[PDB]
DNA sequence: GGTCAGGTCAGGTCA
């Protein structure tokens, strides 16, 4: 059956004028109160949990103890995550029914369920609209974060950025009631104003999508020859130079806004008519020419670039941006290196003079945006060894690579996994598929690669340092499903987690012992399998040293084989807890 | 049973 509850304000549903008959009649005076706060002056200074506890009566609740049980899922809602939920169960079980004066007159038998669906109204009629009217809910689009933005300022600065939209003409309204292709949201990005649309689901015309998009990528792999798989490109171009590294990152500015639609459409016109038949590249074309969007209840027309959050859009920028620089990348010298995922241009030469005229050919042809880039060259003002490209981290003096992680001070690192899923549900009573769905490999996959431990190009130190860090992002997300556990399952007989725990810390041994030896590299010397997974449990440590009480049997459990070859691992990195992981917020309150 | 090929689902990466 369903045993989840979302917590998104998504499912909220808007109060009626009175209770509907089925619910007791206490929920309107809770009802009419909520009405008096939304009337009630929008004082900048605003608490949820304050501001509910006074339209809410506690009599509905009874005892201290049933209100807090309640008001713990409440703070959930306010520090919720993208995907995120409960177990319906918990809106029921375990509440004291002696203390609800209302349901005591009713039969015991009734209490749970009758509670249940009050509960449930009470949180889809009032909590979430609440919330919803007082805060904006916005995508960080950093992990499965969500930033709680007062209603008014996020409507002034989506309106803010809508006129200067509407000014210049990026935006304008044909007014012919054309079909919308979707909804447009503005969502702040720093400085930028990130402009996506939220396309409507259309499931008859996907495949046709899906089939486009890979007509258009078999024209990129056919014609403008694939640049190289970016992890041999820096094999070969480290092996072959042995000086010093020069390199510079670009981030191209408005990347998908600045292509030029005409320009896309007759390049698309001219890709032979066996890769692409004409009536489909008349689609392709029409559709990109003609993009019809849908603000607030009004339709617009785009006529900047491609629209981003389109199914064909990224496709074809590539395909744009790819063609476009054909004539540099055709050929180069032999001694450089130069590589573009999307957008983001990265090139490494021995010669500095190279360098930095790449980075004025670059800043010539396009707009660029000058805090994003990056280098070692000296003429720039503040050069780092470091850069940061593709998720990674190349130093181009060590010529070592570590994995990039993107965690902002007091952010709170549960967000960045998904232990919940409504297509797929776990009962309540079955803890061990919980934990065991959390811990499968496939979420930190992208870590065990080549590229992080290969000793071809990395020292093994800092393939050591990879490992380290994959294994504490491991950590965390298994801290993360053991407070849900506590949360929602609130199984207190389990036992079961030291094997789950165990067989983890063993198989992901095995699977970055099973890469790395198949990746050696020439400065590979002897690398255990017994401290990689000792050091899986020193990582493991790391992070559970953060909530001691509540851990200190597993860890102590965990401290009763840590035997760590070769004189460069310094190993006081292993010990200590890395410097980026230790100011992740790890306890959750409510902060609005 | 052991491979494959297709398909599906899942969680993650990049921009
Ligand atoms: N549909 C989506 N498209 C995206 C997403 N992220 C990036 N893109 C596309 O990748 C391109 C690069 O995005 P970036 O985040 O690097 C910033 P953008 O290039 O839009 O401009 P600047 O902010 O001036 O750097 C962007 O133009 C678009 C996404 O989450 N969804
Ligand atoms: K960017
Ligand atoms: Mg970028
Ligand atoms: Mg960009
Ligand atoms: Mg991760
Ligand atoms: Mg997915």
């Amino acid at each position: 059956m369903v045993h989840y509850y979302r917590l998104s304000l998504k499912s909220r549903q808007k109060a009626p004028k009175i209770v509907n008959s089925k619910y007791n009649s206490i929920l309107n005076i809770a009802l009419k109160n909520f009405r008096l706060c939304k009337k009630h002056k929008t004082k900048k200074p605003v608490q949820i949990l304050a501001l509910l506890q006074e339209i809410i009566p506690k009599s509905y609740f009874g005892t201290t103890t049933n209100l807090k049980r309640f008001y713990k899922v409440v703070e959930k809602i306010l520090t919720q995550s993208s995907f995120e939920c409960i177990h319906l169960s918990v809106l029921h079980k375990c509440y004291d029914y002696d203390a609800i004066p209302w349901l005591q007159n009713v039969e015991p038998n009734l209490r749970p369920k009758l509670l249940l669906k009050h509960n449930l109204f009470l949180l889809d009629n009032i909590v979430k609209p609440i919330i919803a009217f007082y805060y904006k809910p916005i995508k960080t689009l950093n992990g499965h974060e969500i930033k709680f933005i007062r209603k008014e300022e996020y409507i002034s600065f989506e309106s803010k950025v809508f006129h200067k939209l509407k000014k210049m003409k990026y935006l304008v309204e044909v007014q012919d009631e054309v079909k919308p292709r979707g909804v447009l949201n503005i969502i702040p990005k720093q400085d930028n104003f990130r402009a996506i649309v939220s396309i409507f689901p259309d499931s008859a015309r996907k495949p046709f999508f899906k089939l486009l998009t890979s007509k258009i990528y078999k024209v990129l792999e056919e014609k403008y020859k694939t640049s190289g798989s970016l992890y041999t490109c820096w094999s070969e171009f480290t092996q072959k130079t042995q000086g010093q590294i020069y390199g510079i990152k670009v981030d191209i500015r408005d990347a998908y806004g600045n292509v030029k639609i005409p320009v896309l459409c007759k390049l698309i016109q001219s890709i032979p008519t066996h890769l692409l038949d004409s009536e489909k590249k008349n689609f392709i074309v029409d559709h990109i020419s003609n993009q019809f969007v849908a603000f607030r209840r009004k339709i617009y027309k785009w006529n900047h670039g491609l629209l981003q959050g389109d199914p064909l859009s990224g496709c074809l920028c590539e395909l744009y941006m790819a063609f476009m620089d054909r004539l540099y990348f055709s050929n180069l010298d032999k001694d450089a290196f130069i590589h573009r995922t999307v957008d983001d241009y990265f090139f490494c030469s021995p010669h500095p003079h190279k360098v930095y005229d790449f980075e004025l050919l670059i800043k010539g042809v396009y707009q660029v945006n000058p805090t994003k880039t990056r280098t070692n060259l000296p003429t720039h003002r503040h050069p780092q060894d470091e850069i940061p490209y593709c998720g990674k981290i190349f130093n181009l003096t060590t010529r070592q690579v570590r994995t990039l992680y993107k965690l902002p001070p007091n952010y709170e690192i549960r967000h960045k996994f998904k232990l919940w899923n409504f297509n797929n549900q776990i009962s309540d009573d079955n803890p061990a598929r919980f934990l065991q769905k959390a811990m499968d490999f496939p979420f930190i996959c992208n870590s065990f690669t080549k590229f992080e431990f290969n000793t071809v190009f990395n020292d093994q130190r800092t393939v050591f340092a990879n490992f380290y860090d994959a294994m504490i992002c491991v950590a965390y997300k298994f801290d993360a499903a053991m407070m849900a556990l506590r949360t929602s399952f609130l199984v207190n007989d389990f036992g079961f987690i030291w094997l789950v725990l165990s067989s983890t810390v063993r198989a992901y041994a095995s699977r970055a012992f099973k890469k790395i030896v198949t990746y050696k590299g020439g400065k590979y010397r002897k690398v255990t399998f017994q401290c990689l997974k000792s050091i899986a449990w020193r990582a493991f440590l790391a992070v559970l040293k953060r909530r001691t009480e509540i851990y200190k049997g597993l860890i102590d459990r965990i401290k009763s084989k840590l035997t760590m070859h070769d004189g460069e691992v310094d190993a006081s990195y292993f010990c200590k807890l890395p410097e980026k992981f230790r100011f992740v917020k790890i306890n959750r309150k409510a902060s609005i």
